[PDB]
Parts: structure tokens; C-alpha cells; sequence
DNA sequence: CGCGAATCGCG
DNA sequence: CGCGAATCGCG
């Protein structure tokens, strides 16, 4: 398996696990930011990769582009294809905002159809994804 | 730490 | 038993 350059790649910048969760979605082959969402203060990783990808598929659709998304968060993308986020994250006040986004994102795969491929990013064969926060 | 996958205890 | 609940490997 090869790596399509003409595709979209995401990732989250953490700080911590469950802490602030940021992300953004690039050109593979430019690395020209496309979208980003601003720090969001508690979540988890693995909410912050779902997130990214279903912002990936919106902003794809939107632009009726046949693209794929790269992701090196199997967890995330198993969650996209179920069309349901398994988080274990506790539902407080503290955590309302990454769970009202995680809901509206499940929403939003339940009501919607795409075209766009999610492709898991190999890290140990490719290096850094694109959208790395580094 | 949070995940999915793989590996006890009570009825 | 056998079955859900509770407890390695990675990123
Ligand atoms: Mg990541």
C-alpha cells in the first residue's frame, strides 16, 4: 500500500490524556491547514481523533471533494465506521463541550452519507503525519 | 492516561 | 461449567 499525496491528513494536539484537545486537518502534500478547532479544555485523545476526522468528511463534503482522510488513530477511525464514539470519558459540566461535539459528530454520521475513504496513516512506514503538532 | 483486543467470579 | 464483568499493547 502506497500513500495517496492528494488527501487530507488529521491529528490532535494534546495536552495531557484526558486534558486540552485541539486539532486540525492538512494537505498531504502541501501542508496548507484546511481547517482547524481551537483548544477545547477537557477531552480525550481518542474524542479529539474522532472529532477530527467527521470535521475531515464535513469540510470534504461541503467542498464536494473525492479525497481521502488520513488518520493514524485506528481507534478514532473504528469509531467513525461504527458511526459511534465508545469514550469512557465521564459526563460532567467539565466536560460538556468535548461531549456536546462528540454527540453533534455521531449525529451528523447518523443523518449524512460520504464518499470519502478513511485511511489509516502508518506511521512506522511513512513518518509523521502531516498534521503532527510535534 | 484511553482505547480495542485478549485474557474472573457468581449464578 | 458458561457468560458477562473486570482486568496487554500500544500511542
Ligand atoms: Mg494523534
Amino acid at each position: 500500500e502506497e500513500i495517496i499525496w492528494e488527501s487530507l491528513s488529521v491529528d490532535v494536539g494534546s495536552q495531557g490524556n484526558p486534558g486540552i484537545v485541539e486539532y486540525k486537518g492538512v494537505d498531504t502534500k502541501t501542508g496548507e491547514v484546511l481547517f482547524e478547532r481551537e483548544p477545547i479544555p477537557i477531552g480525550t485523545n481518542n474524542m479529539g481523533e474522532f472529532l477530527a476526522i467527521v470535521h475531515g468528511l464535513r469540510y470534504l463534503k461541503e467542498r464536494n471533494s473525492r479525497k481521502p482522510i488520513y488518520s493514524n488513530s485506528q481507534t478514532a477511525i473504528k469509531w467513525v465506521k461504527d458511526k459511534k464514539a465508545k469514550s469512557t470519558l465521564v459526563r460532567n459540566e467539565e466536560t460538556a463541550l468535548i461531549w456536546k461535539l462528540v454527540d453533534e459528530a455521531e449525529e451528523w454520521l447518523n443523518t449524512h452519507t460520504y464518499e470519502t475513504p478513511i485511511l489509516k496513516w502508518q506511521t512506522d512506514k511513512w513518518g509523521e503525519i502531516k498534521a503532527d503538532y510535534g
